[PDB]
């Protein structure tokens, strides 16, 4: 099975570099006992590496665990390692093994955009969202252009922030390799952020979708974070949400709040219903919203720290 060969092939490549953490410009030999457990994050554990004091995120892959779940963890790990040089994607410090487990050390961030939304109990400021848009669109473009990967789960819980003001994309466990710029897997992703063409393919003989589906998910995420509410929150079921995505006009930023013209334009472009007219990432990167925020000095770090200091855990 070519699925079996590449999975063991990738596993071998990773096992060759196991037994050490590269953190702070130094390579350290590493075992489970070198790591103090500090509790789960709803398996992903927050752990202190005793040799340096760094607090990290630790994923646990079981030998006797769910086969589909271990495939996702290996897929996520593979994409993370390949994406080392992209600064908008979380970093892995290394792996180490027991007889029964593979532990994976990841960069601990502060929190996700979904949790920030809950802490804010309202909007995240346009200036933060502008930096976020730049970062996430560059991460997704990087995955597409350099690895032929479609993320398939762009949503606020996968956008991370830290106290240094970095914004990064994470969780590629359901990411797919594109074939001729197309993906086939119709079950991969969260229903609420699905584009119209993924819910109901316009051509039932050619049902496959591409990165433009993720562009829609980005748009929905931006409206959600900019207003403090998921646009279809008052739908009583997932089936109702999807029915509205199909039948109604797309959500927009509401004009009465005074969002800048270029942000309104960007969201409106991302939320073009007809996927043939929806821009790809290379076109989004030319958008004046992005150009404005690429160069703009925004103190995301101070804003982040202030929010985390002033609010309770959701
Ligand atoms: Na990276």
């Amino acid at each position: 099975s070519m699925e079996s060969i590449e999975i063991d092939q990738k596993l071998q490549e990773i096992m060759k570099q196991t037994g050490y953490l590269t953190i702070g410009g130094q390579r350290y030999q590493a075992e489970i006992n070198d790591l103090e457990n500090l509790g789960e994050m709803g398996q992903v554990w927050k752990m202190r590496f005793r040799k340096t004091g760094h607090v990290i995120a630790v994923k646990q892959m079981r030998r006797s665990g769910n086969k589909e779940e271990n495939k996702r963890i290996l897929m996520d790990l593979d994409v993370v390692l390949k994406s080392h040089d992209c600064p908008y994607i979380v970093q892995c410090f290394g792996t180490f093994i027991t007889n029964t487990d593979v532990f994976i050390a990841m960069e601990l961030m502060g929190t996700c955009a979904e949790k920030l939304k809950k802490r804010m109990q309202g909007p995240i400021p346009e200036r933060i969202l502008g930096k976020m848009t730049v970062a996430i669109v560059k991460a997704l473009y990087y995955l597409k252009e350099k690895h032929g990967v479609i993320h398939r789960d762009v949503k606020p819980s996968n956008i991370l922030l830290d106290e240094r003001g970095q914004i990064k994309l994470c969780d590629f466990g359901i990411s797919g390799r594109l074939v001729d710029d197309k993906a086939k897997d119709r079950s991969a992703g969260c229903a609420a952020y699905m584009a119209p063409e993924r819910i109901d393919p316009p051509d039932p003989t050619k049902p496959d979708y591409d990165i433009r589906a993720d562009v829609w998910s980005l748009g929905i995420s931006l409206v959600e974070l900019a207003t403090g509410q998921f646009p279809y929150k008052n739908c009583k079921t997932d089936f109702e949400v999807l029915t509205k995505v199909l039948q109604e006009e797309p959500p927009l930023l509401p004009g009465h709040m005074g969002f800048s013209g270029d942000f309104q334009s960007f969201v409106k472009d991302c939320l073009t219903k007809d996927h043939r007219k929806r821009p790809k990432y290379n076109k989004l990167l030319e958008h004046s919203f992005i150009k404005r925020y690429e160069t703009l000095e925004v103190d995301v770090a101070s804003w982040f720290k202030d929010v985390m200091a002033k609010t309770e855990s959701p």
